[PDB]
């Protein structure tokens, strides 16, 4: 017997995905161990290594699965509360990155999404974090909604906290990469907002995602501005890949409603739909529940008009090798926004710059602090 | 310009110590980010691949340092003390790194060492927990040591804690991996002691390690005896790799000061010294401060008479693949130890087996928690 290992032509193939898939060092937010991915991938199959096939992303769906079902029964065996806990959390990591990139069985993705909401809501209750969950109703839309207070907040020893809202992009997991970024803020004593928009976290393949975001993102602001414990005038709107589209959308919009917005690698226009490398064709498909024939059209729609100002402060960081919101794109904006964007530009990083989210998450907190500094926090 | 990534094949050739690097999700140890990995590997001299080659090892301390230096730049123009303290845990992973495997220039390391402690010291003004750092002296040896309580710890609201003792192995950093494994029982409100013998932690290459550890582990349970906080009726010893030798010493010499030991992937007896795979063999002789031609003598001398009766319950973790401590022996000391000691063996894992580390730690917290319950707690 040889020791239960990933094969090189898959940790190869797999490249991309690696820095997405260990993400960031958290406290509280669902993370794999190397040897998950060892447990999920070490049987792989053999001579299935492409990332744009769907039998590729159906073995590794299937082999997740495994590791999160193991979690789960180390979790309903567990001897201790700390321990159920833990085991949850490596059961809803696991169960995200079976989820995350494979859309052939709506159900069985959906049921997946089901598996982690169901990790994250049994974990609140153990949590030193408050957790305050309800559906925020925007028409007729009843969108899950997370305010969630610093390690050991008692509302009676604070201020009104600052807060920043934080956007899921189109395959993101609400309490996985979203929770992950928030902990940067939870860490210097700022409320976090995370939500489940049409198309997001748990409402994935249930509602199209909506491209105007802004007008969910609004209702989060009216609930912050009527919540005493929040500071409504020093806010933050963040989003990462797609959400940093939404970021960019909101900077337009309602942009006067915050002190400063994060762009991590969203970008004012996509690249053109039927060229899309990996599995982005069916992912962009499977989130606006429409086929291959309807999406370019889609993303003439979702193209930002540029000279429309953007009306708050602004901080993109970029992949010059970003091959979903090119480069050229976003330099442009940087140009035509001027003063009111900054641009922090990796010259060798793909999309989200996965190689740099320690180092950028440290600089794009202290950006986000000294905003509220500047607004007199 | 193609993004940074790890060539496929020095992912393959570092396979055994990936899971050693990634390690475990932790709180407060220090602990790499994927980026950290593709920082110091994406740009390692091609051709270089021989894991037991001097030459190696130099390039993979030069790469890393290169990678703790940057976070030490992050950590000096930092703008919080939150983001000061985050990058000094990224400097001293990758600094640990740097060293662990490198043994030519005794200075360089023993420079590394201080390093890591600096960073760890630094940080502990900031911590959520109460550090009680001071020198045990034992004879004429000044022995740093740390009392770790958990989050939240007020005595006035506590009866008098457990406290669990863990070992460094030989080349493990003690606010590393050490403190990685006591998060484990900091996580279930008891205290942790985390020292460095001779030989070991930033006594690495300035004193011999000390075969009788057991010796300074008597030091270190006459403080807990005397210190108010700790019930010394609820002691655990957890040792790791060689560090799980000393404990199978500590069983059998002064195991009745002990509820229970845990020994991860230690054993009797260390395999044939001039066969050892990868840099063991400069490993070895850089810990005990001897060249190649003494060595086999040291293990000789190491080896347990397992006749010899263990004083308390044993939890042994071993991999069958083990090339260090050799499964056989485990099984031998397993069978004349009979009801006093558990062990649990993974049948395709190597030394320590760190495909299953998170899975074992549960495990492993819950059984020690078990043992002071059974002991009245
Ligand atoms: O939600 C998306 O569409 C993408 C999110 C993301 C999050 C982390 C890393 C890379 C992409
Ligand atoms: O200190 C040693 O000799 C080895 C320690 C260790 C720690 C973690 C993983 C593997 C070995
Ligand atoms: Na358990
Ligand atoms: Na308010
Ligand atoms: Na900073
Ligand atoms: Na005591």
């Amino acid at each position: 017997n040889k020791p239960n290992r990933i094969s090189p032509e898959l940790l190869a193939t797999c490249g991309y995905f690696m820095p997405r898939i260990f993400f960031l060092n958290s406290q509280y937010a669902p993370q794999v161990h190397w040897g998950d991915v060892v447990a999920a991938l070490s049987h792989f199959p053999a001579g299935n290594l492409d990332l744009s096939s769907e039998e590729f992303w159906y073995e590794w769906m299937i082999n997740w699965s495994k590791v999160g079902d193991s979690y789960i029964n180390i979790a309903n065996s567990a001897k201790s509360e700390v321990s159920h806990v833990r085991a949850l959390r490596s059961a809803a990591a696991c169960y995200h990155w079976a989820e995350f990139m494979y859309f052939s069985d709506r159900s069985r993705k959906i049921q997946l999404r089901e598996y982690i909401r169901s990790c994250f809501l049994s974990s609140i209750k153990y949590s030193d974090l408050l957790v305050d969950h309800q559906y925020i109703v925007v028409d007729k839309f009843h969108m899950p909604f997370f305010l969630i207070f610093p390690k050991g907040y008692k509302e009676e020893e604070n201020h009104p906290l600052p807060c920043v809202i934080l956007s899921n992009g189109l395959d993101s997991m609400t309490e996985i990469e979203i929770l992950s970024l928030a902990e940067f803020f939870l860490g210097k004593n700022m409320a976090v907002a995370i939500f489940d928009g049409p198309g997001q976290g748990i409402n994935l393949g249930k509602s199209p995602i909506a491209i105007d975001m802004e007008l969910y993102v609004s209702s989060i602001v009216k609930l912050l501005e009527d919540d005493a414990r929040i500071n409504s005038n020093l806010l933050c709107f963040l989003g990462i890949s797609f959400g940093g589209y939404f970021a960019l959308r909101v900077a337009q919009r309602i942009g006067d409603k915050f002190c400063c917005i994060v762009n991590l690698s969203g970008g004012p226009e996509i690249a053109e739909f039927d060229k899309l490398p990996r599995r982005l064709k069916e992912d962009f498909q499977f989130a606006f529940m429409q086929d291959n024939s309807h999406m370019q059209s889609i993303f003439d729609e979702i193209k930002l008009d540029i000279s429309l100002p953007c009306k708050t402060k602004v901080f993109t960081v970029h992949g010059e090798l970003d091959d979903i919101f090119q480069i050229d794109k976003v330099k442009k904006l940087d140009q035509l926004w001027g003063d009111n964007h900054q641009l922090l530009c990796y010259e060798s990083e793909a999309h989200v710059c996965l190689n740099k989210i320690n180092e950028y998450m440290i600089q794009v907190s202290d950006w986000v602090s000294e905003q509220f500094w500047l607004n007199g926090y």
